[PDB]
DNA sequence: ACGACAGATAATTTGTCACTGTACACTACGCCTTTTGTGGAGATGTCTAATATCTACGTTTTAACAGTGGCCTTATTAAATGACTTCTCAACCTTCAC
């Protein structure tokens, strides 16, 4: 062993509005974990691959968030802030993006999936629901490694000027 | 007396020559034995490199398959089908109609 070392893992700081799908994707990339791997590591199994698609029948339970809060050092109350608050309706399929936010903070925001959200009040821009250059839909936020459209390679920060 | 002068005289050798005894008569280096150092085969003993044989050293290659790992969405309501469960399985009397 390395003497006086504590068993450790690569951590990531969650951004102020980062979605759980985006967060788990970064944590998985930081540790080169497959989606099945993190679920086995937390012991919740295939559930992680389901959450990364925003498939929330059922929602992330107290048990499973506290389980993920054992391998991720982020506490379960902060993990619950990566999800819609109680009774806020959300949509999983059309993945959406502000772009002007992504130039400031490279994360998907869970509020971009709310059924009540359509503009960024900070930027006063209509949030995108597909790539404005090539019309390809955005991939699940767990897969936003490159920070660009997977088809035409336009960076999300440039898509800010193609909004509203 | 003895012996001592010059010369006699009985030896001594030098030289002749008639006589005779003998070889020439072909007939020894030759017959035979032993040793002996040199020499010619010719049976026999001497003793190796080497071209294998003759397995093993074990070492690669295969394929079979075993184990790890990723993925796989989840809910409601209706229908069909197959099943399960539960419940039930009175009876005598009155009244008004020919
Ligand atoms: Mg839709
Ligand atoms: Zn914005
Ligand atoms: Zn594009």
């Amino acid at each position: 062993e390395a003497p006086d070392v504590k068993p450790w893992l690569f951590l990531i700081k969650p951004y102020e509005g980062e979605s759980l799908s985006h967060f788990l994707g970064r944590f998985r990339r930081a540790n080169h974990l497959s989606a099945s791997g993190l679920g086995t590591l937390a012991g919740i199994g295939a559930i992680v691959a389901r959450w990364e698609r925003f498939h929330f029948n059922p929602r992330p339970s107290q048990q499973e968030l506290e389980a993920i809060a054992s391998v991720v050092e982020v506490d379960a109350q902060r993990l619950a802030q990566m999800l819609p608050p109680a009774g806020v309706g959300m949509q999983h399929e059309p993945i959406r993006l502000c772009g002007a936010c992504y130039a400031e903070s490279p994360c998907h925001r869970i509020e971009w999936q709310y059924k009540s959200v359509w503009k960024c009040d900070r930027h006063q821009l209509k949030i995108l629901a597909k790539c404005p250059n090539c019309q390809a839909p955005f991939k699940m936020p767990a897969l936003w490694e490159d920070g660009c459209c997977h088809r035409c390679r336009m960076p999300f920060a440039e898509m800010a000027k193609l909004q509203k």
